[PDB]
């Protein structure tokens, strides 16, 4: 492995668990449903609704085989974006009808963070998580 640590959880890892252990006083879970979609795009996961300071963000999680395409599909569905984009990983950037949208894919995981404030902040929080588990 390139990197022991990165900011998604080990492939192993519950998707449950993957959001369940992003809660802090700061960052309160209000709400967790399952999905089968993001928008237009199909996407068997989970979005689960913080409270935070700054507001609701919302957090979509994704764990399987598929991270990659569903992540190309999303980034092809805003005004303004940016992309990395890489065989084994990617990120984007963008901004819908105020809200900021984040959304990475790496390994087995695709995450997208989506709020009208506060998402960089819960961005790095979930990094600085997942940063510390042992891929």
């Amino acid at each position: 492995k390139i990197h022991h640590h990165h900011h998604h959880p080990p492939e192993a890892y519950s998707l449950d668990t993957a959001i369940f252990v992003l809660e802090t006083r700061d960052y309160r879970l209000s709400d967790v449903k399952e999905i089968d979609s993001y928008g237009d795009v199909e996407m068997k996961g989970k979005v689960a609704v913080f409270e935070t300071e700054y507001g609701p963000v919302f957090l979509y999680v994704y764990k399987g085989e598929e991270a990659k395409k569903i992540w190309k599909k999303l980034n092809g569905r805003v005004s303004i974006r940016s992309v990395l984009d890489l065989p084994n990983m990617g990120k984007f950037s963008t901004v819908s009808n105020g809200k900021k949208i984040v959304a990475w894919w790496r390994k087995n995981w695709l995450f997208i963070v989506e709020g009208k404030n506060g998402v960089e902040e819960f961005v790095k929080h979930v990094y600085r998580v997942y940063e510390e588990m042992k891929q």
